[PDB]
């Protein structure tokens, strides 16, 4: 795989969310992940509705949580794989009260066919991203709330409790690490990035990892 | 039972805390019950330990999550009971990291011969609280991120995701309510207290209800 | 016992040392506490010789590390109870390189009788030095590189390898607290002081608590 | 023997590392020397994990100290044998506090069957080291804290308080010497090592020498 990856630098990555006062980290992780796989299907780079998930998705459960894979199979079993442009279904649970599903009025901004469940190996991961893209990785997050910068190499790595998209990583660098969007303004971290140590599982990086299909 | 009980009034509830930046909203709501059950059973109002939980409860997960029942059962099932004071195991996980178990120490507060779960049944609960006081409660707190004050009466009742403790309730208002002591510190709603509507389940105050026992 | 005492306020307390490049801790915590000792048995606080124990006391290893037990038993069994002052017999080994043990030339500054060793328990301790002053105390310091103030509540208390001075204590304070100086200079955490919480046996604390008698 | 050897010439030694503010000497030297004996058995170079021991080797004391042999000890004892990598669990005790053990997502990258101590002989280790390959010894570095060059002829030898790396030595030179490789930077003394006079027992070097072995 290529020593370094960084799917920000090719233009593949959207701007930094915010989630606000609402657990809807699992829709910004899914389809942050949908917005990269639109582009590199050849589409141009758009923002797309995590309030189309956290409103309609009734698998998961809006602000109190959910799940990437349950996001991924509600957009294409229950959405016949469609996800809704912002602008046409912008965020509104920043608050966290999430107004009712709606249909009409919204415009379809890309078509995913499926979803894929990568392996719990980070090499493995890497190797995938590298040709396919930024994947949607469930974490531990606990130990992210004084985090300002730097590569984390203690990560607090005990149970999946948040969601987020991995854009790259570094295999050169002395200490290898994974760079991550996370959803909490470009305030937090590293203009809202994360990098955490690559190889070690830190924050449980490799357990739960995936990807919207566009093929 | 009675039109209103508030147990604050009667000296049975210590000040509202601060869970910090770490979701131990479950042993907040736990260990404000132990606390409560002890003074009611004739012995000084002590602050008791969260950290306990937080550390060395593993049938709960720390800072990302927990059940109250698990917790009055952990206390019992692997501490004999005993729940130490807060002054002999202090809460050190408001940066969202918690600090390794450690069985040495500390010093026993208070001790429980188990736990009751009540009805879930608003009207059997008030009464219940009455007699035997403060009760632990989760609740849908997804919509909990603007109250200042008042009784709440549109509360978001989906999924629970929160634990807190019924102090009390007043059934003589125009709008009866429940009086609920939550983890967010004294900034937050009515100097730490959030009022609800009692009747209409608000937040799905009565799903999960239960006690530690003293006796 | 009183709410709070501070011996600094008191002025029984000499300035903030610097042990320098030295593993010496050991024989900064028992002179500091042969100092106080000295002054509150009527005599003029004087700053006395941390290089004597150094330098002579042959059962402890130097800048390699000590007991402040075996420091005391030292001075009374080998030294006839005898403390040079420091002005007499000055600190020497800041760059790690002890000088060979002198006897002439110096000067008596203090004379001990003995050393008491506390009970391993913290209100014990908290009302001995309330009427009888400062207590050399043994530590796990691994985890105070980084302190800068605040009480410590999470101290990693696992091996003692530190030799510090309980100068106070405040059990009036919302997160009780004992008052130790340290011998790493005025730059290091509160103009060379620590708080550290009280009542949980952080760092160890209450493990090898001792004072030099004067009677 | 040889005149000389230096091993890391002959690219069998990994880059200087820092143990940071921990007192994690004794892992240091113990890694170096596993890493050494694994090249030395045919295999790549490869960065080993201090942070393993420093977690997981509850025979030692983390930032608070250790022995190289009870490292050994524990590798094989408690461990099968494994050493992972150093990115699979990377250092990150280097502010003093040290992550608890986590036994799961790490790789292996040395298996040793074992250790040997050994004869406190300068002549013999020298006559192993040059067949062998790298030796962890104990040394008294209190005396080291001025070190920025040149063959160390006046080294305080009273207490072993430190672990390093013996690298290699050299009989031919005017003061015959041996090679030590640190672990606190490259900042430190010959890029990261010192030479010490050989045959007069300086730092007490021959006192406890051992080795894993991969064979
Ligand atoms: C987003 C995480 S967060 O709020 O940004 C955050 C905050 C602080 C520290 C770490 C993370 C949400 C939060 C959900 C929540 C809100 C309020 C109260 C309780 C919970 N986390 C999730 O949605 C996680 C993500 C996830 C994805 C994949 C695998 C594992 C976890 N999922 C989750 O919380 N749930 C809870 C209930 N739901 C039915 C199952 C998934
Ligand atoms: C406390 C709730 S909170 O953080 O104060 C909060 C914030 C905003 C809105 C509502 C509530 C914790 C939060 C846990 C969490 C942190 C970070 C990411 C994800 C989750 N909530 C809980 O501990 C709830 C309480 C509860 C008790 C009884 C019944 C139902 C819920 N429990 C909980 O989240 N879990 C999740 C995982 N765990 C293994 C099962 C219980
Ligand atoms: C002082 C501690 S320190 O150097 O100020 C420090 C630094 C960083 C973190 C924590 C503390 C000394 C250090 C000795 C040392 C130097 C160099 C290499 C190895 C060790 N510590 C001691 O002297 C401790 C104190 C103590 C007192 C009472 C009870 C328990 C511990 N004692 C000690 O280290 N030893 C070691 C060997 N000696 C023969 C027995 C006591
Ligand atoms: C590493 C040495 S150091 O910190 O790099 C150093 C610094 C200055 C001068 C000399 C050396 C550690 C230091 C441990 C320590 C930290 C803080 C307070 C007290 C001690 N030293 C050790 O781990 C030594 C190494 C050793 C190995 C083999 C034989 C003899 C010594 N071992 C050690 O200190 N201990 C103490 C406690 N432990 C239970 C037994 C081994």
């Amino acid at each position: 795989a290529p020593a370094a990856v960084d799917w920000r630098a090719r233009g593949a990555v959207t701007a930094v969310k915010d989630q606000g006062q609402c657990g809807s980290c699992w829709a910004f992780s899914a389809i942050g992940n949908v917005e990269c796989q639109w582009f590199l299907a050849g589409h141009p780079l758009t923002n797309l509705s995590e309030q189309m998930l956290v409103s309609c998705d009734k698998t998961d459960s809006g602000c109190s949580g959910g799940l990437m894979n349950n996001a991924f199979e509600w957009i294409v079993q229950e959405n016949n794989g469609a996800v809704y442009t912002e602008d046409s279904y912008p965020y509104a649970s920043g608050e966290g009260i999430s107004p009712p599903c709606t249909t009409s009025g919204h415009t379809v901004g890309a078509t995913i066919t499926g979803h894929v469940e990568l392996p719990q190996d980070e090499a493995q991961i890497a190797a995938w991203l590298a040709v396919n893209g930024p994947v949607a990785v469930a974490v531990d997050a606990s130990s992210w709330m004084t985090y300002t910068g730097g590569v984390m190499t203690s990560c607090v790595s005990e149970q999946l409790d948040h969601g987020v998209l991995l854009v790259g990583y570094n295999d050169s660098a002395a200490v290898p690490y994974w760079i991550i969007k996370n959803s909490w303004t470009t305030q937090w971290g590293e203009e809202g990035y994360i990098r955490i140590a690559k190889g070690s599982n830190q924050c449980l990086v490799k357990e739960e990892a995936s990807s919207a299909v566009v093929g």
